[PDB]
């Protein structure tokens, strides 16, 4: 008997697998003939039964356990098992299935019955599913301001019949295009789509502002939709939602096919918390309508709100100050890690992305060489000559750097020996030959940094660098790679070591990780991990650099602003207590023989430690710099974060 009991087990398991994979034909072909005490339906009728019922509830992933196959008659084997499955209303668990098998000739088949769809079905019972959509949660400021919310939008559209016939039609179209900032070709292509019928409402755009005058055939209808009040100023961070597709439902049936799904940014990172859970009832009914068994039922749970450390006024000021140029700005409260602003420029319109965007406009975003879809605050860059601060702090800690000892540096270029060939560390001024640490920080002297790094050596340099967060995964709902010192564990190059010393080489640190590292100067050498979710706890890392080093470097960083030749001296206009460090990075991209240049600014309040800022300009235009663009954000942070 055990040979056939095994054949039965194999048959039941092959059946369950075909149902699990959605191959309902293959499962139907394992059923015995249609007869009393055999199969209740034919193969095709069984296929159509599973396709309708399991398709209606979006059944996914049938799993069984506790399978038993016994023997009853000479050719009849009884099976039983427990099963669970996923539906658009959550997991159905603890299902007791039951049936009999048939052995004729040399093969074993399943005596199919309706109770092998759901357990307590019989005869011509039917399945009903009712669903209520969950409302999407909000994303809000550290003070409750909406960053992503669900508002009532004014949808402009035209009805082709109420437009005219010939000359009145062309004139009305012209009026619409000129009164709502549309093109005549767009309106004509819209009303000419295959799906349009003459009496239909053809939607054109979402009107933000005050509805102007409505020419003949134009109509304003209200619709509910996701709305981003800061717009492109927070697009990369917040992201946007899009229409849910059949393929999203196949991967997660607990979504709402009628709803919206986060496609990038925080909308996608927190899509589960924000989407809520669908409400409704899955039931077995009788020959018609009469409920006989409720399989799953629960009420709709609307999505939860997400509250960020962001300050929406800082976010808007940070983004606007970049003037549409390529770059990024990160602002923190360095003693807690609160991320006040994460701006990336240039940017895209998230309200346009979510309310239906042209293929031309979308492609413009994708072919823009400055790539507005990039989240530059989460992209790793060489940190630039700003990094001298870190190298200095490390050198003060391990006793390599005497603050008051001078190096003799002549000219604008320096190389260790001739083996460096055509590589040379460069500085901007040759007016100071006797360079100590304060002079090097004030004038941004890379030759000093390069020489002190070479003197320190790789081991001590890395011992100091390893106390920071290279290799660590920050606990943030933003997709990023951990910062690195170089490609390998060794530089194996005096050039690369010197290069790394002033923030170049193979260093990759995204702007958020930079603000994390530079926080040591606002916390006496303690690193304070950045924080984006307001309710989260402050995390930190003690003794990253020495308190003596901080107290030596920060007064020099004040002079970067106050000294008449300091590289950030234009910020002394502000009349606020500032410590700053400028920086540049030289980049060789393959599509240009002349190299590109990244411009950096680091600044914080050395009196109260209330704010900190790291701004960067990528592939800067001539006569442009992060420092030139920082006064507005610095005034704001200084006023409101003490």
């Amino acid at each position: 008997e055990t040979q056939a009991v095994e054949a039965g087990e194999k048959t039941v398991e092959q059946f369950v697998q075909a149902l699990n994979k959605g191959d309902y034909n293959k499962a139907a072909e394992m059923t015995s003939k249609k007869a009393a005490n055999k199969s209740a339906l034919s193969e095709k009728e069984i296929l159509d039964k599973y396709q309708n019922i399991y398709g209606a509830a979006d059944v996914k992933g049938l799993q069984i356990s506790n399978l038993k196959v016994d023997k009853k008659d000479d050719s009849t084997y009884s099976f039983s098992y427990k099963a669970k499955m996923n539906t658009s209303l959550g997991e159905l668990k603890d299902l007791s299935y039951k049936g009999t098998l048939d052995r004729n000739d040399g093969q074993t088949t399943i005596n199919w019955q309706p109770n092998l769809v759901f357990p307590e079905m019989e005869g011509n019972d039917k399945v009903s599913l009712t669903t209520q959509e969950a409302a999407r949660g909000n994303i809000i400021d550290r003070n409750g301001e909406p960053l992503a919310t669900t508002g009532k939008l004014k949808q402009l559209g035209v009805v082709p019949s109420k437009l005219g016939d010939g000359g009145e039609k062309t004139a009305n179209i012209k009026a619409i295009a000129s009164s709502f900032d549309l093109t005549e070709d767009a309106i004509n292509q819209a009303i000419s789509q295959s799906w349009v019928q003459p009496d239909y409402f053809v939607p054109l755009k979402i009107i933000d502002g005050a509805t102007p005058e409505l020419p003949a055939g134009a109509t304003i209808q209200e619709v509910d939709g996701r709305y981003y009040p800061l717009g492109e100023a927070a697009a990369q961070l917040i992201g946007y939602v899009g229409d849910i597709t059949a393929e999203d439902i196949d991967k997660n049936p607990e979504l709402s096919s009628n709803g919206k799904i986060g496609r990038s940014g925080l909308e996608m990172a927190f899509d589960k918390d924000l989407r809520g859970t669908t409400g409704g009832k899955l039931s077995i009914t009788d020959a018609d309508g009469v409920e006989k068994k409720v399989l799953i039922e629960h009420e709709v749970q609307n999505g939860k709100d997400i509250k960020l450390t962001i300050d929406a006024k800082a976010q808007k000021t940070a983004f606007d100050s970049l003037g549409g140029k390529a770059g990024s700005t990160v602002a923190t409260t360095p003693k807690t890690g609160d991320l006040l602003a994460l701006a990336s420029s240039p940017s895209y319109d998230p309200n346009k992305m979510t309310n239906g965007i042209s293929q031309e406009d979308y492609k413009a975003y994708e072919e823009n060489p400055e790539q507005p879809f990039i989240s530059r605050f989460a992209t790793g860059y060489a940190p630039g000559s700003t990094f001298k601060m870190i190298t200095a702090a490390i050198g003060l800690d391990n006793g390599t750097i005497d603050p008051n000892e001078v190096l003799t540096i002549n000219g604008l270029k320096w190389q260790k020996d001739s083996s460096w060939g055509s590589y040379q560390v460069t500085r901007v001024s040759s007016d100071v030959s006797q360079v100590d640490l304060k002079t090097a920080l004030i004038y941004s002297d890379n030759i000093y940094a390069a020489q002190e790094t070479l003197k320190m050596g790789e081991k001590k340099f890395r011992t100091g660098l390893d106390k920071f967060i290279f290799g660590e995964d920050l606990d943030l709902p933003i997709s990023m790679n951990p910062a690195q010192i170089s490609n390998e564990d060794s530089f194996n190059s005096d050039i690369l070591l010197a290069d790394t010393g002033y923030g170049q080489g193979e260093l990759l640190i995204n702007p958020i990780q930079q603000a994390a590292m530079y926080s040591v100067f606002a916390n006496n050498g303690t690193l304070v991990y950045p924080k984006l979710i307001a309710d989260k706890e402050t995390k930190d890392k003690k003794n990253v650099i020495g308190e003596t080093a901080v107290q030596t470097i920060v007064p020099d960083l004040r002079e970067v602003v106050q000294d008449v030749n300091g590289t950030a001296h234009s910020l002394s206009a502000l009349g606020i207590p500032l410590a700053a460090k400028t920086g540049t990075a030289e980049i060789k991209e393959k599509q240009d023989v002349k190299g590109k240049e990244n411009s950096f600014l680091f600044a914080f309040n050395p009196d109260n430690q209330g704010y900190m800022m790291v701004s960067m300009l990528e592939n800067k235009e001539d006569d442009d710099s992060a420092t030139k663009r920082a006064s507005e954000l610095l005034q704001y942070l200084n006023q409101n974060y003490q």
